[PDB]
């Protein structure tokens, strides 16, 4: 699903969300800037932390400034952290069973969904005494891969901040108001959180099945497995934590490669199939 949070302070933000420790298991953070924001900014690819941070301040790369300094501290809102979770099936048979092309449909999913989210960029907007809130359309993210959940069991997920910046008329503005009223950005997010986590999680049953994987409906809003993990075994030194995780798997019984030749062959199964 897809879970909401202010996003954490500009200070310790950049090392929370990119300290290696948090994708040891994945390898690779493969952590990217993504929305028309970031590109009108040139920022593509790679995230540099200071940027980043600087982007959470309100301090943009072209000169731009939204910070607010009173009385020693900013009082510009840093943004949001939208975060993608991977069912438990699936981190397992990533980053347990070496399927590494389910981390691409796991990051196929959230491009799929962020894309959605950026269509409800907005800003406040007052003309003629009444203000009222105006679509913009773009947005300033930065994606970032993890692998563990809060009780350190296997959970892919990627943090998906969203600096709480927006462009409009070329005026780089705030996603956020300093007024209570006529419904913002984020409380269109809440109000759609569901349809948000449903976007990813049915974009990703689409790639997953066309691996070859089988999957099952096991709660409300298509929540789904894949059938057969044993998703009930899994509910700080990294390297110790991953030969943990080897090891209670094993204890299962369970057989990945097993378990992977059958989504191979029912794949090829499928292609080759007219009748
Ligand atoms: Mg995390």
């Amino acid at each position: 699903m897809m879970s909401i949070a202010q996003v954490r302070s500009a200070g310790s933000a950049g090392n929370y969300y990119t300290d290696k420790d948090n994708y040891y298991v994945l390898g690779s953070m493969g952590e990217r800037w993504a929305g028309r924001g970031a590109e009108q900014l040139g920022l593509q690819g790679s995230v540099d932390k200071d940027v980043f941070t600087r982007l959470l301040e309100g301090r943009l790369p072209d000169g731009a400034d939204l910070s607010r300094m009173q009385d020693g501290s900013n009082r510009h809102r840093p943004g949001y952290d939208l975060t993608f979770s991977a069912p438990k099936s699936v981190s397992m048979m990533a980053m347990l069973g070496g399927d590494k092309r389910l981390i691409d449909a796991h990051n196929q999913a959230v491009d799929f969904a962020v894309r959605q989210v950026e269509a409800l960029a907005s800003t406040r907007v007052m003309t003629d005494g009444q203000s009222e809130t105006v679509l913009t359309g773009n947005l300033v993210m930065a994606l970032f891969n993890h692998d563990t959940s809060r009780d350190q069991e296997p959970q892919l997920h990627t943090h998906a901040v969203v600096a709480n910046v927006t462009q409009h008329n070329g005026e780089w503005k705030t996603l956020s108001s300093d007024k209570v009223g006529k419904t913002g950005f984020i409380e269109n997010v809440y109000a759609n959180q569901i349809a948000f986590g449903r976007l990813y999680r049915e974009k990703l049953k689409e790639q997953v099945e066309a691996l070859g994987y089988e999957t099952e409906v096991v709660g409300k809003h298509g929540m789904w497995e894949m059938p057969g993990v044993p998703v009930e075994a899994f509910s700080v030194d990294p390297e110790i934590k991953m030969a943990e995780w080897m090891q209670t798997l094993k204890e299962t019984g369970f057989d990945i490669r097993a378990y992977r030749d059958a989504a191979d062959q029912r794949a090829d199964l499928r292609t080759l199939t007219p009748g």
